[PDB]
This record gives C-alpha cells, sequence and structure tokens, in this order.
C-alpha cells in the first residue's frame, strides 16, 4: 500500500484468501472490516503515528475509540479476487474525527463498496469522553484534506441515522457468547469486527442462506470484557430490516445497538 | 504465490496484518495455521484443483486432516514478510502428507516448519478408506517421488502417540460454540477453531509469560455448527508440556486430543 500524490489519502490492494469467504465464496463482512481496519492501521504507520495517538494524546493519555461504524456492500470480492481499498480522515470540529473508505474492483475500477466510521476522544484509564483539544487538531489536520471529502455526501442518508432501543420481547436471539483469544487484538481488548459478528449470530440462517447484507450501521456505547458474557437480540423491523442489540447476559448492560438491511440473492 | 522450477512445490510471501498478531505484536499460532491453509489451497489451484481428483468426485471422497503438528522458533512481527513453502507426498495407501516450511524474507532463516496428515473420507457417510491406485496416479504427478520431510528426525515428535487426558483435568474452558466466522466456505467447523479451543483451558498466566513452541493436534471428529465444546488441559511436566482434550459438553464425545510445548520468553 501507498498514500496518494497529494498525501492526503492512502490505497491498498488485497487478494481475498479461502478462509475469509462464506458459502457463496465471497468474502464475509467481517472479512471487509478486517480489511477497512487493515488498511487504516497501515495509512497511520505511513503518515508518522509510531507501533493513531497523537504527541500530546500520548502525553495526556488519549486514545480514539469508534463510536460509529456504518458499511454499503453493493458487491462481495470472491475468493482470489483483488479489492483496491482507499481510505483518508477529517476533522469533525471539537467533536472528534471520521474516517471514510472506499473499495473498488481492481479489475473493473467500479466502487463495489463504502464505509464511514465516527471516532470520539477518550482517556485509556477512566474512559471518560472528553472532546478534540486544540494542539491535538493541529497535528493530525496536516494529514486530512481541508475541503470535505465524505465517502456518503447524500443529505438524509443511512450512515447518520438515530437508532432506537430494541424492546424485550426480541425476535430471535443468540446467548452465551463469550470471546476467545483470537477476538482480541495486540492490546488484549475485544477487536471491534467480533460485534459485527456477534450482531448477526441473531440473524436466522435462513435469511443469511437467501439474503446477502447490503448495509450495516452499528453504535459503540460500551467494551466488552474478557470476561464478559453476551447476548445478540434481532426484531424485524420490515428487502428485509432488522434492529439489533448488543447487551451483557448477567445485568443487561447495554454495550451495542444497530440495524440491517438484506436484499434477495 | 508460485510454484518452484521444478513444479512440485508451492512458495507464497505473505505480510503479517495489525490484526493478526498478539500481546508480543507477532502473528497468533492461529494466523500462521491460517497462512499454512490458504497456501495449500493456492498449491492445489495452481497445479489444476478446481483438493478433490477426478476419481474423488466421481465417488464423493475428499481428503480430511487426522493430524497437524507444527513447530515455531520465532513468531513474524506485525508489518513482516514470512515465505512459506508447501509440497505433498504420498503415504503409501494410508493416504497422503502436507509439509510447510516458514522462512523470513529478509533473513532467509527458518523460523517454523508444519506437517499434517490426511486420510481418504466418504462425504456423506463419514467412512474412511485406503488411497485406491486411480486415485493415486491422479495425484502423484504433482508430489517428490523421493522423500521430502520438514521433520526428517528419527524419533522426532510429529509421529508421537498421544495419550486420553484422564479425568479430572487440572484447566478447563465450558460452553464453547462455533460463530459464522468459525466456519469455512462448505459450512464445516474451520480447522483452525480447534486449535484455539485447546488454547482456551491454557492459563492467562502461562500465555502472558511463555511462547507456543510446539503444538501437535489429533482430529477424531468433526464439530456441527450445533454442537458445545469444553476445552480440557493438564500440565504433564524452563519448558512446560500440557495434553489436550476437546469434546462434546453433552455426552463427553471426543472430537480431539493433543499436547502443547512452551517456552519462557
Ligand atoms: C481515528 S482515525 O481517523 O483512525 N485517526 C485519526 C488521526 C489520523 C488522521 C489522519 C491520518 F492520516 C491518520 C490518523
Ligand atoms: C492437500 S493434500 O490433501 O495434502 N494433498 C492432496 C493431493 C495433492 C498432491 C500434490 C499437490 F500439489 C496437491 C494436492
Amino acid at each position: 500500500g501507498s498514500l496518494t500524490e497529494d498525501g492526503l489519502s492512502y490505497k491498498e490492494k488485497f487478494v481475498v484468501r479461502s478462509y475469509e469467504v462464506g458459502s457463496n465464496k465471497t468474502a464475509t463482512v467481517e472479512t471487509i472490516a478486517n480489511l477497512l481496519q487493515e488498511v487504516g492501521c497501515n495509512h497511520a504507520q505511513s503518515v508518522g503515528f509510531s507501533t493513531a495517538t497523537t504527541t500530546t494524546m500520548r502525553k495526556l493519555h488519549l486514545i480514539w475509540v469508534t463510536a460509529r461504524m456504518h458499511i454499503e456492500i453493493y458487491k462481495y470480492p470472491a475468493w482470489g479476487d483483488v479489492v483496491e481499498i482507499e481510505t483518508w480522515c477529517q476533522s469533525e470540529g471539537r467533536i472528534g474525527t471520521r474516517r471514510d473508505w472506499i473499495l473498488k474492483d481492481s479489475v473493473t475500477g467500479e466502487v463495489t463498496g463504502r464505509a464511514t466510521s465516527k471516532w470520539v476522544m477518550m482517556n485509556q484509564d477512566t474512559r471518560r469522553l472528553q472532546k478534540v483539544s486544540d494542539d491535538v487538531r493541529d497535528e493530525y489536520l496536516v494529514f486530512c484534506p481541508q475541503e470535505p471529502r465524505l465517502a456518503f455526501p447524500e443529505e438524509n442518508n443511512r450512515s447518520l441515522k438515530k437508532i432506537p432501543k430494541l424492546e424485550d420481547p426480541a425476535q430471535y436471539s443468540m446467548i452465551g457468547l463469550k470471546p476467545r483469544r483470537a477476538d482480541l487484538d495486540m492490546n488484549q481488548h475485544v477487536n471491534n469486527v467480533t460485534y459485527i459478528g456477534w450482531v448477526l449470530e441473531s440473524i436466522p440462517q435462513e435469511i443469511v442462506d437467501t439474503h446477502e447484507l447490503q448495509v450495516i450501521t452499528l453504535d459503540y456505547r460500551r467494551e466488552c470484557q474478557q470476561d464478559d458474557v453476551v447476548d445478540s437480540l434481532t426484531t424485524t423491523t420490515s428487502d428485509s430490516q432488522f434492529l439489533h442489540l448488543l447487551r451483557l447476559s448477567g445485568d443487561g448492560q447495554e454495550i451495542n445497538r444497530g440495524t440491517t438491511l438484506w436484499r434477495k440473492k
């Protein structure tokens, strides 16, 4: 992978692997999410960030955390195919940062998917949200386009929709979900792609066998610890739409909420 | 990736990804196992296979893993290039063996090696059978005729008989269930999931202070999508040895058994 001519965005080509595909021999939505994560890490590596916290973020125990992740896929890359992903960042004033992705077929050059994520500042010890100071902004703005560049431009689009809380009783459920060591990242925290998988575990197998995931919007409220147990809840709201909710199996503490949209194969 | 000059082996280079590493910022033993699987699939793709030969498809026969043995000296770091070479060999009428050599792409030194024993089996009834002559001729033209062993040594650990773990186990991880990410393209549980499940009963203190040097896994039964697994471990031993056993949470039906060897960091 490499930064573009202007150094204000990064591109990388990936060859879809055998174990990265589902029953239809195309990459899963979790393989795609992992690829988005990898190109994002490589973009921060290429612009100076060590093994993406700035200088002011290190002195003050501050980290970027995901608050929302929205993905729209038109075509899932087949096993053995090359997918090209372009990623960039933009300041959202004092609220935080946004990271966008464009997925293209390396052969045809056509856009096959797009994603957007909203990140907020947070103390890594107390977990208190806070806001992007002023000294922090100057350190990362030199790597962002100043003019807006939105993967989801549309006025009144799916990525900025308010998601309600799933009302009990849920239509479907997957209980007793626990992260293993493969679900953890290098910092021993549950990887954000695991939550996508957990949300999709309560979708019935018949829906998965006859439909394809077109859109998925996930809101992150709290982190699931290594020793926490999760319940995954789904209710049809409708193409098929679903409302989702992940909560701790014990006290019922909310960790995630979202929506999915599926299309007949 | 590409076949060697003689067309009797295949090589492929991989760049270790961000989400593929553990707490030490080096690839996990499951990332390595997935890479071995990917280069094996690409080797079969490059030599004509659309795993199954013309006679195997006529008879509804498939290759299944009976044993997997991996020995790692160095785990590739995040961002590093690992080069893996793989080949196959006929084991008379017992079945086939697939071997792997892992090298550092910069230094050229061997950093790991693996060996697997595959047996012939009816896809439908699940009954094992010897390799017939007509099947042998179809795949022999892609194997070296002279032996080429990744583990040559006279009394080596890859051919050791593994005993059954006696109850009560020293350690345990109960209620393990595969999710959709744990399934392959044919909706069967991927063999790397069993490695992860075996390692779930190893205490976190052992994982934090030691590195996995050797792992030998014997496959007795396939775990279904709706099956629940219990993972059992007992210390058998500067170095630490463990005896492992995976069994169905209900009836206690054996699905896997193995051993691991760890070294102080
Ligand atoms: C939360 S993030 O969007 O992943 N990173 C914000 C800081 C950054 C800004 C521009 C970069 F080229 C790399 C990192
Ligand atoms: C993957 S295997 O079950 O270990 N071997 C099957 C036969 C084969 C032999 C040589 C090849 F180049 C590819 C496949």
